[PDB]
């Protein structure tokens, strides 16, 4: 129904209060790497099968700058990659599928730039490639990560699944 | 290139730029550091005969990322185990005596087919160096696996990390 989500919406999601008990959650701080979803739809995007656009505000005091690395601060590439997986899980919940998310992996990932503590904003762009409903539900997507209008990462074939039991995962 | 195992204190020393020295490869500090010890590192053996690292992370229920990922469904973020793999490829290149600071360059293919729960005892990382490249800058390609208490749970083909004597342009 809704086509954008605020940070307070995402934080509701992290407690289970957006999609409800048993269903997709985002991480809470300090693993949450999205502040807002500025667009989400089941049409458009590079495959015409859905799209998400989300943002993370950067400032110099975010926790990961101090420890990664000392004397050389740079946002962990893995955390920007995670934001993309978490967004694909969110999409699956947003579509109304039951169950909890687990990332299943990726085809090619490329890092070819960085997020410094002087950056203002990271943007994630997700293009849903295919949704699969075979015993369990999953999605395949391509994503990019940009910082202040410059593309810095790409991932082809992000996969995320929903699990109504993770006991055996 | 003569020490073949590293303690947690060696790895914290690396995180401060004090193992390989200033301007050279570092590991993250807590709470981004995802390795407790390197039990084996060599420039021979491994699946390609071109080098190997075996590292460990001890798991207990109080590790920070369990409480926030996720509420009511605690599970070690896959991205952090994947990062460990990249940081170990970085360390390899530092350990080989190359100058410069690490940036991961990506991966060919990543698979998660299990999980680390807060009841787990130990994660092991196995890194098989495939190729080192010296073309103006230096980088390494490697395959890797993440296991928990004996069970393989993640793989990554074609991990790439480079060393950058100037990250300004990156
Ligand atoms: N929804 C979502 C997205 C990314 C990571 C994830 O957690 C994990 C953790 C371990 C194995 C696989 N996925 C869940
Ligand atoms: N040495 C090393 C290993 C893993 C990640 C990394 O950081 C990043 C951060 C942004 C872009 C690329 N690499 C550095």
């Amino acid at each position: 129904k809704q086509h954008a989500f605020t940070r307070e919406d995402l934080l509701r999601c992290s407690r289970g209060e957006l999609f409800g008990p048993g269903n997709a959650q985002l991480p809470a701080p300090n693993m949450l790497m999205i502040d807002r979803i500025v667009h989400i739809s089941d049409v458009g995007g590079k495959y015409g099968k859905g799209e998400l656009v989300a943002e993370l505000d950067i400032n110099p005091d975010l926790w990961f700058f101090a420890c990664h690395f000392e004397g050389d601060p740079v946002m962990p590439g893995c955390l920007g990659l995670d934001a993309m997986w978490q967004l694909v899980g969110f999409y699956l919940g947003w579509q109304g599928n039951p169950g909890r998310g687990r990332a299943l992996g990726s085809g090619e990932v490329k890092f070819f730039g960085q997020v410094l503590p002087t950056a203002k904003k990271v943007t994630y762009n997700i293009h849903i490639k295919r949704t699969i409903n075979r015993s369990l539900v999953l999605a395949i997507a391509d994503g990019t990560v940009s910082v202040d209008g410059r593309e810095i990462y790409s991932a082809e074939g992000l996969r995320v699944g929903l699990f109504t039991s993770t006991d055996s995962f």
